[PDB]
C-alpha cells in the first residue's frame, strides 16, 4: 500500500515561490525514493494542499490531508499556518515535518508529531542580534515586524540579543501583512535618523519597504531573516536589494555532494534555491527513520527519528526530543548579484 505523503505549503498567495521550493524539493526527493524502490518497499503517493500562508485554509488543508489518509505532512512554510495545523496532526496519527517553519513554539509544546529541517528563531535571533552589535554597534536602529508569530517572534529574539550586546533600537514598531504604503514608516525612520531597519518578516513586505525607502531617500540597510530567500524579494526591490543582509542557514544547493540533484531540477526547470533541499531532505529523514524503525507508522517513525542519524541533502541529519534538527546554524547573507547576473543571497 502506497505511502500517503502530503505537502502542506503556500502553493498559491504571496509566498507561492517558498511553496513551489517546497513542492519541487519534495516532489523530487519521493521521485528519486521511489526509484530506488520506496520506503520499505512501498511506493509514496504525494497530496498537495494549498494553505495560501492563511492559517484559516491551513486548517481546511489539514483536514482534506486528515481525509485523505495522509500519514506524512511535510510542510508547511509558515509557522502561524503550521503550528495550528499540527495540532489537527497530531490528534489524528499524522507526522509533521516542517523544511521552514522557525518559531519556536512549533516544537515547544510536547507534540510527539512534530519535526524540523530547518532552525528556530530563538537561534537565529541570536545570530542577528550580535550581528548588529558586532558591525553596526553605534548606528541607530529600526526593529520593524509583520504582527505575525514568526514575525514578532524573530524580531524579539534579536531585540533580546541586540540588547544584550549593546545595541539599543530607536524604534520598534509593527505592521500588517498585506499593508503595501509604507511612506509614513519610512519617513517616521528618515526623522529619527535610522541607518539600519532590522526586519522581522517575509520578503512580500521587506521588498516594499526597500524599494519605497530607496525611492524616498531614506539610507538605511535592511536585515532580515530566513523569510527573504527567494528570487522574488529582488524582482519586489529592484536593484534597490543590494546590500541587504539576511540569516539564513546553510545553503545546500552549494553542498558538492547536491551538484547532480541541482543539475536535474535546473534541467526541469526548476531554480532549486533556499528551502528546495531543505524540503527533499525532510522527505529522506522520513524515509531514513521509517528504514530504520522497521515501519512506515508515523508514531514509530517518531521515535525512530529522535533516536538515529539519517543522510540527507542537508548533510547527516538527527533530532533531539523535541523534534529539531542538529545542523548547521544561521549565518549572514549579502545580496549582491551571483554569477549568473542576478541579484541572490551570496554567504558574507
Amino acid at each position: 500500500m502506497d505511502v500517503v505523503i502530503a505537502v502542506g505549503a503556500p502553493l498559491t498567495g504571496p509566498n507561492a515561490a517558498f511553496g513551489a521550493q517546497i513542492q519541487k524539493g519534495a516532489e523530487q526527493a519521493a521521485k528519486d525514493i521511489n526509484a530506488a524502490g520506496g520506503i520499505n518497499g512501498e511506493q509514496i503517493k504525494i497530496v498537495l494542499g494549498d494553505d495560501v500562508s492563511d492559517p484559516k485554509q491551513g486548517i481546511s488543508v489539514a483536514n482534506k490531508f486528515v481525509a485523505d489518509g495522509v500519514k506524512f505532512v511535510v510542510g508547511h512554510f509558515n509557522s502561524g499556518v503550521s503550528i495550528p495545523a499540527s495540532e489537527v496532526y497530531a490528534e489524528n496519527g499524522i507526522l509533521e515535518i516542517t523544511p521552514a517553519a522557525t518559531n519556536p513554539v512549533f516544537t515547544e509544546r510536547g507534540l510527539w508529531n512534530t519535526f524540523r529541517t530547518c532552525g528556530r528563531d530563538d537561534q537565529q535571533g541570536g545570530i542577528a542580534g550580535k550581528y548588529l552589535a558586532d558591525h553596526f554597534k553605534d548606528a541607530k536602529v529600526a526593529i520593524i515586524h509583520d504582527k505575525t508569530p514568526y514575525g514578532q517572534g524573530l524580531a524579539d529574539e534579536t531585540k533580546k540579543a541586540a540588547n544584550a550586546a549593546g545595541v539599543t533600537e530607536v524604534m520598534y514598531e509593527g505592521v500588517n501583512v498585506g499593508d503595501k504604503d509604507f511612506s509614513a514608516l519610512i519617513s517616521k525612520m528618515k526623522e529619527a535618523g535610522v541607518s539600519i531597519i532590522y526586519w522581522g518578516g517575509l520578503h512580500t513586505e521587506a521588498g516594499l519597504i526597500i524599494r519605497q525607502a530607496a525611492d524616498q531617500g531614506l539610507k538605511a540597510k535592511l536585515v532580515s531573516g530566513d523569510g527573504i530567500v527567494s528570487n522574488e524579494l529582488a524582482s519586489i526591490a529592484g536593484d534597490a536589494v543590494e546590500g541587504t543582509l539576511n540569516t539564513f542557514g546553510p545553503d545546500p544547493t552549494l553542498r558538492p555532494e547536491n551538484k547532480e540533484l541541482v543539475e536535474k531540477f535546473k534541467a526541469a526547470g526548476f531554480n532549486p534555491e533556499a528551502y528546495t533541499l531543505y524540503s527533499y531532505a525532510a522527505m529522506q529523514a522520513i524515509a531514513g527513520a521509517a528504514k530504520a524503525a522497521g515501519s512506515v507508522e508515523p508514531e514509530k517513525v517518531a521515535e525512530a527519528l529522535k533516536k538515529g542519524s539519517f543522510p540527507t541533502a542537508l548533510g547527516e541529519i538527527s533530532f533531539d526530543e523535541k523534534g529539531d534538527p542538529k545542523l548547521p546554524g544561521y549565518v549572514m547573507y549579502e545580496w549582491k548579484k551571483g554569477p549568473d547576473g542576478k541579484f541572490t543571497y551570496i554567504q558574507q
